[PDB]
């Protein structure tokens, strides 16, 4: 709470910096300003902060152990802070986007940015684009002399690349592969043979796991200049499964939680996503089953939509859901373990990593 | 002719690194792998790459006057390639979102992306992310041990940041300014008080001139080591003239070229577009020729806009071209003369430049 606090200061001071530079080099009107503001608050907060508090947390970890000065100490923790919110507004750039293509209308409790009436897809289109450079124009503003700029970059980057890979993964899961033609308008999938485990593994690996765990991890490392000191195929295996676990979460919360609690409405079955229900459902059901399913899913009328979350009640996928939980607590210690070999600091911010998640509820 | 075919023979190239490295490092697909291909080509080919070339002719200019080996000829020739690429894909980025946000529907005679049918604004949100993140992959990949990597990449974010307000200065500019609030839909104004020269000027200034004419020269000038060897304030004010006046004779065009020669059709009119035939009509107008230009304009309805071009042509703003053009001819003159103190090499690059943008017809 009071460290929270303290990551939301750092979040004041880069908006200042930001919509200050805004005014002394770009020519902005107060007005625009006002409108950035709004939007670089409406987009980036209200959030759980979680990747921004890893790069922090595990930077926090090293500094119990490691001597350095008072100065060095503060300005090893703002530079995880800044480190945490490139990070969070590189996740507001994918939401504000991903609501669009998702035809979404709810976001943390609050209608999506682009359904703000003084928004439109038209401008938040953009803003989302905007959201994205402010992830650069802090790198070289606050990191501009720091050792670890070009690998932090690099990194950045190629997470983002993953993530946009993946978003494409996402956002044709529900068609046939043979079938993807710019040229031919196209139909939803009819057998549902590319809803299957290793698929919705590439969708996930790719869209959520890189940017959600993979990066604000080895930030936390890059800010300590600890990233020597790790097995970074540890990391990755890590941050693959957990990060895997947590958009299963994701997939389970958008069918079962009520959007009072999850702060977002859920638009998969309605929009034929490959998520893990629908891929779990179709790897226990019996013949009539599938028929059913296939008979409803991927439309937009509420009683099709309660068919397919009836059938996902009677599979008891909510127990699909406890046996997989269950080799994920299994194969997530198991590397906890193999990274306190090198480094017990860094497992120990893994295993504060995976109860956060764990536990998650939105 | 030749020289561009050698060009395209680097964008070949980069396609297939792009391309292999998605099935090798992203689990791609072959048939994800073809649908990116089409939307590479689509997006990326078909210009005049006017501004890829001129990173090249901004190169071959230093190799005629620089003594090196051939290898190292080669090399700033291909460097120049990639460079000019990565402003090619920046552009495609830029234009395949833009035209979701102008609503338009035709791009370089062809449909604009999003409404190829297999496409749809959600899939090409998305593929504009996907033309940016190459855009850094490159760089990454083919620069990542040369010199003027840091310098490069600075350059290019800063570029990109300031394009984006710029667009943000472009959408917005047919509403009021103290109107501006995500929570209020947004009424296109009714005095057109900010129709004027100076807003104008920061629209252009911000949208097209950084990247269409600052990038590719400095970046002309880092792949060949030569940028201590110019008054940066002169390239500056450079492209800041030539981009100016490119983006008023694109406003122009839009009004008056037909369709058919120009390969996009023109929405400024119908979407309210501070434009300068708009600006210029304005500065000149009597009360009678103003208060129908704001009895028509910003309407998708034909007979509106047919009223709009009418008073267009009654006011005769070919002629207002024609002197701003003549103006404009004098002070990049002027410009030229100031570079060549310098630098005759890259003055005469900019005469270059100039000249392919004066003569311009699409
Ligand atoms: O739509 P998803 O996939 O279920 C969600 O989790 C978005 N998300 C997660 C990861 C990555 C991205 C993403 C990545 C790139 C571009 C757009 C979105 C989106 P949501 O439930 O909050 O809508
Ligand atoms: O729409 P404009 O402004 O008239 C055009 O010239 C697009 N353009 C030019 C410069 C910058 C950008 C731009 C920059 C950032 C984001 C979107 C577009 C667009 P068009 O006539 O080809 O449509
Ligand atoms: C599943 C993913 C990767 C998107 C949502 O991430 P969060 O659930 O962490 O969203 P916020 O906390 O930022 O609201
Ligand atoms: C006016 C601007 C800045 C956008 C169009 O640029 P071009 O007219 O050069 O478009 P292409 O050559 O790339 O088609
Ligand atoms: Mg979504
Ligand atoms: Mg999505
Ligand atoms: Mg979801
Ligand atoms: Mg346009
Ligand atoms: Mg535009
Ligand atoms: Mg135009």
């Amino acid at each position: 709470m009071a460290s929270m606090e303290r990551f939301l200061s750092v979040y004041d001071e880069v908006q200042a910096f930001l919509l200050d530079q805004l005014q002394s080099k770009y020519e902005i009107d107060p007005n625009r300003a006002r409108y950035l503001r709004i939007m670089m608050d409406t987009t980036c907060l209200g959030g759980k902060y979680f990747r921004g508090m890893t790069v922090v947390n595990v930077a926090e970890g090293f500094l119990a152990v490691t001597q350095h000065d008072e100065a060095t100490k503060e300005r090893i923790l703002h530079d995880a802070c800044v480190g945490g919110w490139m990070i969070e507004f590189l996740q507001a750039h994918y939401l504000v986007e991903d609501d669009i293509m998702d035809g979404s209308v709810m976001r943390r409790g609050k209608p999506c940015w682009y359904r703000f009436p003084g928004v439109t897809t038209q401008c938040a289109i953009n803003d989302g684009i905007i959201l994205k450079s402010w992830t650069q124009i802090m790198a070289w503003h606050y990191f501009a002399d720091r050792p670890f700029l070009k690998d932090l970059l690099c990194l950045f980057q190629k997470v983002d690349y993953a993530t946009a890979v993946g978003q494409m993964y996402d956002v044709t899961s529900m068609c046939d592969s043979n079938k993807l033609d710019p040229e031919v308008a196209q139909p939803m999938t009819t057998d549902f043979a590319e809803f299957t485990p290793a698929i919705y593994k590439r969708i996930v690996k790719y869209k959520t796991t890189f940017y959600t765990y993979l990066l604000p991890l080895v930030m936390g490392l890059f800010v300590s200049e600890a990233a020597a000191s790790v097995e970074m195929n540890l990391v990755e295996r890590v941050a693959h499964l957990i990060g895997e676990y947590f958009q299963v979460q994701d997939d389970v919360m958008d069918c079962f939680t009520p959007p009072e609690q999850l702060g977002k409405v859920g638009t998969d079955i309605e929009d034929a996503k490959c998520s893990w229900l629908a891929v779990t459902f179709l790897g226990k059901a019996n013949a009539a089953q599938v028929a059913e399913f296939k008979a409803n899913y991927g439309d937009k009328d509420p009683a099709k939509v309660a068919v397919v979350k009836r059938l996902y009640s009677e599979a008891n996928l909510q127990a699909d859901f406890a046996a997989y939980e269950a080799e994920v607590v299994r194969e997530v210690e198991s590397l906890i373990e193999q990274l306190k070999v090198k480094s017990p600091t860094f497992a120990e911010s893994v295993a504060v990593v995976w109860e956060k998640t764990h536990k998650r509820k939105k």
